[PDB]
């Protein structure tokens, strides 16, 4: 459970990489 | 647990975030 | 519980989904 | 419950199969 919350962390952090990762890539094409 | 439940919620919202970013992509390049 | 199980599974459902869009951007810019 | 802890371990494993999906996009568009 507190290890739940820590790979529930690790999970919410990679997906704001790959919101990120996205965004930009979004931004590149668009240009 | 129901704050589980709520983060597996939040999990699934970041998804539907990240799916909407990939149909702008895939638009993009004319999928 | 068993709703926890409901959400795991759209989350997997949706993790695949995103796989395979980026494996068909990823085949698409490679040719 | 570690049934629980093991489907988050899933899903991140997912998350970094992702990642490197958009590693390989990311240099495939010179980034
Ligand atoms: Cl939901
Ligand atoms: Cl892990």
């Amino acid at each position: 459970m507190k290890q739940i919350e820590d790979k529930a962390e690790e999970i919410l952090s990679k997906l704001y990489h790959i919101e990120n990762e996205l965004a930009r890539i979004k931004k590149l094409l668009g240009e």
